[PDB]
C-alpha cells in the first residue's frame, strides 16, 4: 500500500506517544516568522505565483520528515509514504472559502500542472469540498492573505488521534532588509516534539533559500 | 425585537456553519498590531481618554459586520441589530476585575456620557458582575495594560455554541516610527472565518486613522 | 507540611475562583518578549550557562507569588510553601526528550549544584521521567532552543484543577540593541488574571536585569 505499519515498540518516542495520545492528550501550535526576501527574488525571476510555491515547498518539507505523515488505521500507527496538501481557495464573490487538495510531485513543474487543473475544475465551486472526501495521506495549508498576524491557534473540541500537520500563513510583510512570513504549525504531541516543528520550519527556512529548480 | 432571524436555508457558509458548528467544532484566536499613531495623535488633541475610545472603536467595527453579531436564541440563529461592549475593570485595591458594560451609541459624546456614568456607579464594585446578568446582545473586550504580548489564546474547556467575539489588547509600544497595539480576536468557527477577522481588524486600523469626531 | 490551607471564604478571587473553576472553566496563555541584553553581559562575566539560570530566575519569580504556586489537594485549595523546577532535556542521540527536576535554592550557587548533580545522575537516561513521579509542588518549564517563535500555546484535552503554571522559551534573537527571548506563560484563569501574569513577567524581566549574587 502506500503507507508502512511503523514499529511502535523498538521506537525511542514510544514511552512519549502513549503519554500524549492517552494519559495526557494534547497538542501544541508556534508561530514563527520565516524569511522570503530570498524566494521573493526567485518567484520574480520565474513564472511561478506565491501561493502555489508556498504550498508546494510545506508540502517538500512535509514529505522529508516521517513524523509529519502519521496516522492511525485500523487501530494501528502507519506513516504514510508521502502526503497531498489540502488547501484553501477564496471566492471572492462569496466570501466563502472551499478545500482543495491536488497530488504533491517532487518535480516542482508537474505540481504547477496539478494545482492549475484543480484550480481549473473548481474554480468556481463553492461547496466546502468540491471534490468529495479528503485523502487519507493529507497535511492542511491554510492562507489569510488580508492580514498579518503574529500568531494563530486553532481551538478544537476534539482531537483525538488526528496527526495531520495544521499550517496556516498570514500576509507576509517588511520588516526592515526582510520580507518576513508568518506561519503558524499546530500539531499533536504524541507524534511531535518541539523538535521535530522546530525541524520542520528550519527545513523550510532552506528551502525557500533555495533554487526553485 | 433587537435581532432578526437569520436565512439559514438561502445563505453561502450554510455548509459551514453546520461544519464548524458541529461536525467539527472549533475556533481561532489570532493576535495582530494595530498601528495606533494616529490615534495617539487625536486622543493628544482632545479630553478622550484611551480606553474608552478603544472600546468604542472596537464596538464601532463589531457593528458594522453581521458574522460578528450571531447567536442561537430558542435554538435559531439571529444576528442582533446592535451590541454593547462588556469590558473588564481593574481595581487597583484589591487586585481584581470586574466586567461592565454600557450602551453603545455611534455618536462618541453620547458613548463617552455612558461610559463614565457606569464607571461611576460601580467603581469601587469589586462583585464579578456588578450590574447583574450580562446582555445577551454583548462584545467582550479586556485589556491587559501591564505588559506587552506578541500572542493571547483562551484555550476554555466547552464553548458550544457561544458565537461573540472575544477582544485582548495588551500594553501598546513604541516599535521605530509607530506606536503598535496588540489585538487578539477570538472567534468560534460556524461564524467567522479568516477573511472575516482580517476585514474586521483592517477596518478597525482604519477607524483609528479617522477622525474621532 | 510544605503547604498552607488557602483562606478561600476571606480572598477577594473567590468568585473569580468559582466562576472559572466551575461555571466557567478555562486558561490562558500569552507569550511576552523577554529583554536579556543585560543578562548575556552577566552570563558572560561569570561561569553559569544560559539554560540552568533561566531555570533558576523563573522559579525565583513563580516563588514569590502564592497565586502561581496554587493547587488542590484533599479537595481543598493550598499554596506551596515553595515549588521545585521541572524542566525538559533534550538527548541529542535519539531526538526525545526527558523531565527532570531538582529542588529549588534561593542561594544561585546551590541550585547549580543541584541541577548539575541531576544532569549528572541521568544525562542518558531516555525514561520520559527518569526519577520517577513528578514532586506535587512543581512548575513547567521547556525550552525550544532550535526555532524562535512568536507565540506558542498548548491545546490541552483536559486541564480540569491542575493550577501549575507551565512556562515555554523559544531561541533568542537580536532585534536591533536588544537581545529578546520569546517566553510563553500558559496558567489556568481560577487562580491567575491577566495582572498576575503580567506581574510576574515585570518581575521577571527584573530579574534578567540584576545581579545574579
Ligand atoms: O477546516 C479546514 N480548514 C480550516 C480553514 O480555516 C482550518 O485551517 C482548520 C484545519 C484543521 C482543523 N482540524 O483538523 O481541526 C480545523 C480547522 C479544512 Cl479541514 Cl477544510
Ligand atoms: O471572563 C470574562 N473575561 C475574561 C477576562 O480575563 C476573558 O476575557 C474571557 C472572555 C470570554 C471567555 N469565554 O467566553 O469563554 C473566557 C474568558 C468575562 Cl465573560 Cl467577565
Ligand atoms: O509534558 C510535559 N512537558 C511538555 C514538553 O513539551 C509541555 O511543556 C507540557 C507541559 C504541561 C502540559 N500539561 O500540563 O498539560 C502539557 C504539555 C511535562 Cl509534564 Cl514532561
Ligand atoms: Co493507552
Ligand atoms: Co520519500
Ligand atoms: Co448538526
Ligand atoms: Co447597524
Ligand atoms: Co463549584
Ligand atoms: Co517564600
Amino acid at each position: 500500500m502506500n503507507y508502512t505499519k511503523f514499529d511502535v515498540k523498538n521506537w525511542v518516542r514510544r514511552e512519549h506517544f502513549e503519554f500524549y495520545r492517552h494519559r495526557l492528550p494534547c497538542g501544541f501550535s508556534l508561530t514563527s516568522k520565516i524569511d522570503i526576501t530570498t524566494l521573493k527574488k526567485s518567484l520574480d525571476d520565474s513564472a511561478y505565483k506565491f501561493y502555489p510555491v508556498m504550498i508546494y515547498l510545506i508540502a517538500q518539507a512535509v514529505n522529508q520528515f516521517d513524523e509529519l505523515r502519521m496516522a492511525i488505521k485500523d487501530d494501528e500507527l502507519i506513516v504514510w509514504d508521502s502526503v497531498d496538501p489540502q488547501f484553501t481557495v477564496f471566492h471572492q464573490e462569496t466570501e466563502t472559502f472551499s478545500a482543495l487538495s491536488c497530488p504533491y510531485s517532487s518535480d516542482i513543474d508537474q505540481f504547477m500542472v496539478n494545482y492549475l487543473s484543480v484550480m481549473e475544475r473548481y474554480k468556481s465551486d463553492t461547496k466546502l469540498f468540491p471534490q468529495g472526501v479528503t485523502p487519507e495521506n493529507h497535511l492542511n495549508i491554510a492562507a489569510l492573505p488580508w492580514v498579518n498576524f503574529d500568531s494563530f491557534n486553532l481551538n478544537v473540541a476534539n482531537f483525538t488521534d488526528y496527526f495531520a500537520p495544521i499550517i496556516t500563513m498570514a500576509k507576509y510583510q517588511q520588516e526592515g532588509d526582510r520580507l518576513l512570513l508568518p506561519l503558524s504549525v499546530q500539531v499533536h504531541h504524541a507524534v511531535c516534539d518541539g523538535f521535530h516543528v522546530a525541524r520542520f520550519i528550519n527545513r523550510l527556512q532552506e528551502l525557500c533559500n533555495s533554487k526553485l529548480k
